[PDB]
């Protein structure tokens, strides 16, 4: 039964990038908590093998992998035509190669999505596009003098979806390649919703954290790979190295437990009366920390989870030239405004930062420790 | 002879959107002041008809025309002006705007990089969008620090409205194309230069509605106010015309572009603000100043109230938002090409409105 009060008609859902971090967890909540049928499209299925017929036949029927690459594969339009609802996760989304493979980044996050949008509008299918909190980029507050009082006015850091600006660095700062592409795709989807009648919903994850995020370098992922902080630190703690802090890890972020976030997405799927039209911050404003804090807190939790204790210095500073490369720039403070999502879907994040790290690092320890020993 | 000191080897130049406002004036400076050969590509040639009986029109639409890649290969240097650039239909045809300013340019960029041709892409000062200063409280002292309103090309941010503010459709597309061109210059070896016009003003800009274009069309402020003065109506000021802009005489600007063409040792790599920081006014001021000049130029005098306020809902439509203050920086351009705008605002309006009066007045009477 939906929020409006109506009963929930089941759906065939075309999920693109469904073998990803967010994809995989979504498949789980859909299978376990709902009637819906999933078409899982991705180039890899590693993270959903545990749910495919070969590894199990408990969900034979209601999920179907299709190894497709949407860059060029005729098969796609038909697969879309096959479903009632398309969810597009398929994207390069590691900051690491926004300034290093800027063309592939732009093509990934803008160009390769356009077809998906063509087909949804043509065939009158509903679209859920996954954008990012990086679309807001920098916080107006960030340009005020150090410790200027205006920084304390929420006016200057809260990121409201209907009115806060999209602020990026100059062109030479190639990290914004990703954000600018995401901005344009949102603008296009919104328009297509306006010029044409596209039913759509756009999701801006603020730093979703849980298992399967990215990869541990050398194990599941590569050796010279560079993921996103959770994965990065995770590796540091497992390998018993210190945690590399980029320019002293003074940026801030707000982390939300992946489970909390998936509930949000579900509410959107099942209440199109209230999600069609809108853009949604999915984040947990209460779990804010600096990156240095995330690191400290993660070492503490990890010691709890591991048994094994501290490290001499558990962190170290490193220049962004050294770490990220040439044209790095950074989002300074993500704090989601929860008026729109709260009003439309009644959503709120239940889970604490400490709690979600206890959860996530136990998954990390139980998965990667016998492995990282044999290496 | 170039700035570096070298002599200038002549060039075949592929100019796309060459029958446009900027296109047309460029063809003139190339023909009259230089050795270069021009390939003029456009769907329309109306504004180059006068100089058409070293220049070769090709009625080509770049959206889909095989002919293009060969035309590009035909030249040494490509200049891409071809773009929807009227604020009017950024919030009203957002798809066509985005496709125009991002997607349709991509092929041009494919061919230039593939075939090792030099590219000059015309972007815009909108790419900066809003000034950081715009978010400080009314009359907050920090607004006076140039830190908060000058738009430096290598470091100032691109600040746009939320998504629902569809005017930024245009700016975001232009931003991404710049980012891609710059990326292609980095990942691949593309020789390129990007131009950010700040409000270039002069002769064949846009159209007069009902004479040079659609009766219900809506161009840029020069053309809009030009029509108001010619038709003897008041000048419609959008939300009291309190935004500011800096206008540069079209002739001054074209000199800049030429310097870039003829001095690749200094222009390859860079992004350039072409504007004239000294000619800043609010829109209300531009209107006042234009009515004054026009009275001078026309003979005919004032109007009772010569302006009137109008809501942007009423004027521009649904998702309008606005660049608040353009004031270009010039350190880069000035350092690379030695360029500076000679011409005054009043002077350039005396010039432009005399062209307007001599062109549109017998016409507007007969209507
Ligand atoms: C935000 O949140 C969204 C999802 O984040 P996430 O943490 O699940 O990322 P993720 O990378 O873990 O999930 C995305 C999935 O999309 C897939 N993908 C990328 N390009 C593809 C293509 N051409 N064809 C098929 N699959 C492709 C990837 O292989 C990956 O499995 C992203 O769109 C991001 O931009
Ligand atoms: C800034 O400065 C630049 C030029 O400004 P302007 O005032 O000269 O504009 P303008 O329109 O006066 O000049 C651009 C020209 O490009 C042409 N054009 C647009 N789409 C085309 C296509 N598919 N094929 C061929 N020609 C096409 C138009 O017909 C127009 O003549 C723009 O890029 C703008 O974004
Ligand atoms: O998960 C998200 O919601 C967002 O995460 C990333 O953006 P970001 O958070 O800036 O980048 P991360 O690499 O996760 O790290 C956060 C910040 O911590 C720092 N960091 C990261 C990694 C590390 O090992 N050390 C470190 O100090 C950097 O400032 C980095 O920008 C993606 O760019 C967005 O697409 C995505 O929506
Ligand atoms: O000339 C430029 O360099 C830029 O001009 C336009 O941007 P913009 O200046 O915002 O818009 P205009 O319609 O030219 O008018 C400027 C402002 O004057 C006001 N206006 C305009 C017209 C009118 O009749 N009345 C009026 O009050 C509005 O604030 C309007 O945005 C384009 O957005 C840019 O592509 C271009 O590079």
């Amino acid at each position: 039964v939906d929020l409006d009060g109506k009963p929930i008609q089941p759906l065939t859902i075309c999920m693109i990038g469904a073998g990803g971090f967010i994809g995989s967890h979504l498949c789980e909540k859909l299978l376990t908590e709902t009637p819906h049928k999933v078409l899982a499209l991705d180039v890899y299925n590693d993270k959903i093998k545990h749910l495919l017929e070969p590894d199990t036949v408990e969900w034979s029927g209601r999920i179907q992998f299709h190894r497709i690459n949407i860059k060029h594969d005729s098969r796609l339009e038909g697969l879309v035509k096959m479903a009632d609802l398309i969810i597009n996760l398929a994207a390069i989304a590691t900051p690491a190669d926004y300034n290093t493979r800027p063309l592939d980044t732009i093509y990934s996050n803008f160009i390769d999505a356009l077809p998906v949008v063509k087909y949804c509008s043509e065939n009158n299918k509903r679209l859920i596009h996954f954008s990012t909190c990086e679309v807001y980029g920098k916080t107006i507050g960030s340009f005020l003098p150090k410790d200027h009082p205006l920084r304390d006015d929420p006016a200057f850091y809260v990121l409201k979806e209907d009115i806060s600006p999209c602020i990026f660095g100059s062109i030479e700062k190639q990290r914004w390649s990703y954000a600018c592409a995401k901005q344009l795709i949102e603008r296009l989807v919104y328009a297509e919703g306006a010029e044409n009648g596209l039913e759509f919903t756009i999701v801006r994850p603020f730093n979703w954290i849980g298992p399967r995020m990215d990869f541990i370098p050398g194990i599941d992922g590569p050796s010279e790979g560079v993921p996103r902080v959770l994965a990065c630190f995770s590796n540091n703690l497992l390998r018993r190295e210190p945690l590399k802090l980029v320019d002293g890890g003074e940026s801030q972020r707000t982390f939300v437990y992946i489970n909390d976030a998936i509930e949000a997405v579900l509410l959107m799927i099942e209440n199109p009366e209230r999600a069609n039209g809108h853009i949604f911050n999915v984040g947990n404003p209460n779990n804010e920390v600096t990156v240095r804090q995330l690191a400290e807190m993660m070492t503490e939790v990890y010691a709890k989870v591991s048994g094994e204790g501290a490290i001499e210095s558990p962190t170290v500073d490193v220049s962004s030239k050294e770490f990220y490369g040439e044209g790095y720039d950074d989002s300074d403070k993500r704090i989601p405004d929860m008026t729109i999502i709260n009003r439309q879907l009644g959503w709120n994040p239940k889970t604490s930062l400490w709690d979600l790290l206890e959860s996530t690092l136990t998954y990390q320890h139980r998965t990667y420790a016998e492995a990282v020993k044999k290496a």
